[PDB]
């Protein structure tokens, strides 16, 4: 059963769907939970959005040279929702403010009467829904929100480098140790001093809940992106009198912009049914 009791005249109805791209490397898992209360005005659905997005790293050698190799990497992940329907609100996500902490654990909870809180480090609550993600070196904040969307961005942050810390826009930042090898993958750090963000992917975990007005229409539409914004960092072989050979990184920042899946959801309000509408 996926119909659970939250306390007198108060019951949870549990859907999910799941979605993957071959085309972007993401996989989207989305719980939607239908918050089905008497003493509550209004119809709300609490959405976990999960799943996999592929970090889509590549090393290349640059045109027709041997000392010039590339690294192209995942400077920020995309996380968004959004609604096209005029009786639809958004009105709590997670997480709400800017994070660096490694793991991003957080908790919404629920009290009967349309009550929306959330908890430290326990429940009490009549029904909640966690959140767990790890962003070692990036730090997460909401690029923009209002009442039909949330979109958040997990960008590179402060890393521990072999030259002392560095930011997210250092451009010597995963420049490697073998000028003279012949594969890109060598002029680059290897994966053991690379963040899971970087080597692997992400992992997102994040909440977003919204409120229907009760009898204005059966179905609304939901929007899902998850993505990420490609950098280019360039290492060129030098060259020192002395005749040590080391390498040298140039950045093109923001070199690919929004490589974004999305998803578009249909939500039933009486028969808790879901449809994905289309996809990209």
């Amino acid at each position: 059963n996926n119909i659970e009791n939250i306390g007198d005249g108060a019951e949870v109805v549990k859907r999910t769907e799941d979605t993957s791209s071959d085309k972007w490397g993401v996989t989207q898992n989305i719980q939607f939970d239908f918050v089905k209360d008497k003493k509550y005005n209004k119809d709300a659905l609490i959405l976990k959005m999960q799943g996999f997005i592929n970090s889509k790293t590549t090393y290349y050698n640059y045109k027709n040279t041997d000392h010039i190799k590339a690294m192209r990497w995942p400077f920020q992940y995309n996380i968004g929702l959004k609604t096209n329907d005029p009786n639809v609100d958004l009105i709590n996500y997670l997480p709400k403010n800017k994070i660096d902490s490694v793991n991003v654990s957080q908790t919404l909870g629920y009290n009967i009467g349309g009550n929306f809180n959330s908890g430290p480090s326990n429940g009490s609550f009549n029904y909640s829904k966690t959140i767990s993600y790890n962003q070692q070196n990036y730090i997460s904040e909401v690029e923009h929100q209002n009442s039909k969307s949330v979109q958040w961005g997990i960008k590179a942050n402060s890393f521990i480098t072999s030259l002392g810390k560095m930011s997210g826009h250092d451009p010597n930042l995963f420049v490697g140790y073998k000028p003279y090898s012949q594969n890109p993958r060598d002029y680059f750090v290897p994966d053991n001093e690379l963040p899971p963000l970087v080597h692997s992917g992400f992992n997102p975990s994040f909440i977003a809940t919204v409120s229907h007005e009760k009898g204005s229409g059966d179905t609304s539409e939901f929007e899902i992106t998850y993505g990420r914004n490609m950098d280019v960092t360039h290492a060129t072989r030098r060259t020192t009198h002395y005749g040590a050979s080391y390498l040298e990184g140039s950045r093109i920042h923001n070199a690919f912009v929004n490589r974004n899946y999305t998803v578009k959801y249909e939500v039933n309000w009486k028969t808790h049914e879901i449809k994905v509408k289309g996809h990209n």
